[PDB]
């Protein structure tokens, strides 16, 4: 019942990019889309999944609670923001792959896929590496399949305790306001071509609550902002920005 | 032992303004104000106290859950900004007093009575009616014990389950930074002499935790906003926020 809206397609077309942009009200029983099948084909999560992964983290006891943090062994990493101390939702804001690695690892394989059942998470193929599959190996997840992801976040109603799925709502937090929050997570996947660039969420206006989900095919780091240009100015359109 | 720093007094001067602020590292057993007798002086607690009151309504069954919708009923109210539904998180956010006074009606004097204590909330005095106690009432609690409160919710150390800690801690989100997140609450006693203002919570940057609470005097409506930008201030010097 998802609904194609192709004027949508000119906030793409400003700005040279090819991808898609997903939106429902409520829930995902009312859906719109610039390109329903874009909407539904599966692309690597890439730093998406440490949605997933946090949440697992938690109900496996790998992280022992909401106030667990990751120590840095000092040894070097692939950015300078990631050598540090994190937090939770530190190692979520700076996308720490390091730290999640980690989690996969202790977390293993026979849980991972457990789990990846259990919340219906894409093609829920983790090979590539327990370390690796969502960055490089064959793990791959529609727009239309986060958007149904986050709304049962939203709700506590994935396979996981009430308590894990508030903590990891909480560390998602990007925007807020009295009467306006906005819960995201950005990717860059690089170990797939083309390279995936993602901005999934929900945002919570007064009473109302829209979950969303868009990626793109990136070329490098120089197109990265429009991951979330593109879907404010649709959001902005459709009313959900301002009053 | 909380400690003076008399330093912080120099934010306060040029308002001329008759407050204090409390400020704790990781623990209430870090701490330090600027003036350790108004520390533990006790004041009406206005809208803060709608935080002990959203986990009491969570823990008695009198607010179903975190998305419960609280209709307006088209009576007017008191605040043009109450004119609405509201979540919980909003009606915290905006202070939609008519919202937890009916909150307060439906736990009852005797559970009200007996969570303050489990609280350890301030004096505990809930005398006045059961609606308007924290509003005009003799309920009383100092910047310390606001700081004691607020760090037991931080560590879902409240008697209250953890899962309804949580659900009020979401609600409390008022900045969400890259390096930083801060849980607040304001308030404005009107219902006293002098009137109060607060604004108290805690913020997190890297891997640490500082709570605080900050009050003051309210002699004028345009001096509002010093009960924010006050303690900001402070903690924008000290690295906390920023
Ligand atoms: C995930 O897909 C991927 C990440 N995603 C990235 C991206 O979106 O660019 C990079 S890491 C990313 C780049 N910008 C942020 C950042 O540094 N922000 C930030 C936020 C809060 C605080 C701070 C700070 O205090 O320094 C910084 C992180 C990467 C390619 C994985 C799979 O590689």
């Amino acid at each position: 019942s998802i609904t194609e809206n192709t004027s949508w397609n000119k906030e793409f077309s400003a700005e040279a990019v090819n991808g898609v942009f997903v939106l429902c009200k409520s829930s995902s029983k009312s859906c719109a889309t610039n390109d329903l099948a874009r909407a539904s084909k599966e692309y690597l999560p890439a730093s998406t999944f440490k949605i997933p992964n946090a949440i697992i983290g938690l109900e496996t006891g790998v992280i022992k609670n909401e106030h667990q943090v990751f120590k840095w062994d000092g040894k070097p990493r692939a950015m300078k923001q990631w050598e540090r101390d994190l937090t939770l939702r530190g190692a979520i804001q700076v996308s720490a792959v390091p730290v999640f690695q980690q989690i996969a690892r202790e977390v293993g394989e026979v849980r991972m896929q457990k789990y990846l059942k259990k919340f219906s998470y894409g093609n829920q193929n983790i090979s590539g590496g327990i370390d690796k599959f969502w960055l490089e190996g064959q793990l791959r997840i529609s727009a239309v399949n986060q958007v149904e992801f986050l709304e049962s976040l939203y709700l506590n109603k994935l396979s996981a305790s009430k308590e894990n799925q508030l903590i990891v709502k909480e560390a998602l937090v990007t925007e807020a306001a009295p009467e306006y929050l906005v819960h995201s997570k950005t990717g860059w996947g690089m170990g797939v071509t083309p390279q995936v660039g993602w901005w999934v969420g929900w945002v919570e206006k007064e009473t109302e609550v829209y979950f969303f989900a868009f990626n793109m095919d990136i070329d490098n780091e120089s197109k990265l902002p429009l991951r979330k240009s593109i879907p404010t100015k649709i959001m902005e359109s459709e009313g959900i920005i301002g009053g």
